[PDB]
């Protein structure tokens, strides 16, 4: 059923986790986490949710842990040349090639969102759709207090509820505090996606945009509300949908997995997959 | 769902592969494999069987890979002190500890079987039951070309082996390619040098000079055409018939988990049923 691979790229190694088994005329669900998380902390709560298993049975689910961000990853040396956000997306075709994966339905959060997008623009042939959670297509004391600051809204983060401290502990303990610095640094070094909404008559600016179907997701109480909204205005509305989730801030995948599973289903039905929908 | 771990022991690292998540009370099914195999080669065919998924979903399955037997394991150095079978069995307690596992239900093949049994004698509090496939409790007595040819003989009966069926060739290629040929020899060496299990059937009249025997429920499994049959039968004779059962699988030889898995799943169900697990049959 499952298998974990350590795949050799030209930008070093990337640790993946295949769950389920795919068919040759059916795609794979590739996942990519945000800064401070891994495939387990980021997605597994959402992915092991009851409503998802009905979906996931039909499509094999592959979870990509970023370089040094996989659990039990050794510390990267001090002067290691950590792959840049753009380079990370350069490492994604090999992952598909290694596992003879013809195409994916991407699911990414924040940095994972950006990296899946870059990849989708670089290789739109290999990407069929994108769920882009809390995506920011523009550029930007304690590293842990910085990532929780990116993840959750001040009210929510200040309130330090069970979620806040739970994931505060994950970041702290689960993820390499050396490799996490280099992955944060990388994300922080990200350039503008430089995607503009197309015009039917004629384009005022010759800017490429996502050809594949896109579901943008952001909590009302998310700090990424403006950034996901910018992105939407810069994306082809014929292929894009914007979901603003109520009573939700950081990690809407875990905060509201019920609401998000329903949308992913509606989204997937739209492409032609899970037509029966139980 | 699944997770791999490279677990530090005092006898070095041991590779393991956890699928599902277990609670405190219910025990986590533990596998240990034979020489020239790994958890993948040995168990995943059997474990991924239809009828098993019904049982295995309900229990967690920690697949242990032997030192330097896990896929993509680097060659050990020339003079590397490779853990003895007893030392291999001492690596198990730290694994339960590392994964906050309370107890296990062991499944072992060949070396796998012996290692779990040494563990079960060391720590009866940790084992609730054992299924032992093609186990040999007695010392080899063959101290001395190609480990692969050696290993094939070990796993498959001469009559079976003479035919050269798809399984003999399939597993002949697996032993060659799957395993680092440096580390295999050492694991083969380590298994061959094994000592007598020192089990003796008790007598009900009076204590049999404080005889030492397994205290957990046991199911010994062997194919009719297996070369291990009289070793397993000896083992059985040396064990408590009250807490033991011997399963002779008809029209079957080496690797019964791979061959006739439906039958073994059914047997393995009844085994689990005896413990008080799986109240209703699937």
């Amino acid at each position: 059923d499952c298998q974990e691979h350590d795949i050799e790229t030209t930008h070093g190694v990337v640790h993946v986790t295949i769950r389920g088994l795919p068919k040759g005329n059916r795609p794979v669900i590739l996942t990519y986490h945000d800064i401070g998380l891994n495939h387990k902390s980021c997605f597994n709560a959402f992915f092991n949710f009851e409503d998802m298993q009905e979906i996931t049975q039909h499509f094999a689910v592959c979870h990509v842990d970023a370089p040094g961000q996989q659990e039990g990853a050794p510390s990267f040396p001090t002067g290691y040349q950590y792959p840049t956000m753009d380079e990370l997306a350069e490492m994604l075709p090999p992952v598909l090639t290694h596992l003879s994966l013809k195409s994916i339905i991407g699911i990414g959060v924040g940095a994972g969102a950006y990296i899946l997008s870059r990849f989708a623009l670089n290789h739109p042939e290999l990407v069929e759709g994108l769920v882009l959670i809390n995506v920011d297509p523009c550029a930007k004391t304690n590293v842990v207090d910085i990532i929780l600051a990116h993840h959750f809204g001040q009210e929510e983060l200040q309130a330090n509820l069970d979620l806040i401290q739970t994931y505060r502990m994950h970041i702290a303990q689960d993820i390499n505090q050396d490799n996490l610095q280099l992955f944060l640094n990388s994300y922080n070094g990200r350039r503008d996606l430089e995607i503009e909404r197309p015009i039917l008559g004629q384009n005022d600016n010759k800017s490429k945009t996502l050809k594949c179907s896109t579901l943008l997701v952001v909590g009302d109480n998310s700090p990424a509300v403006e950034a996901v909204v910018e992105c939407n205005s810069r994306l082809n509305p014929i292929n894009t949908t914007l979901l603003k989730m109520a009573d939700c801030g950081g990690l809407p995948q875990v905060v509201q997995p019920g609401k998000l599973t329903e949308a992913f289903k509606y989204f997937l039905q739209g492409m032609g997959y899970i037509p029966s929908a139980s």
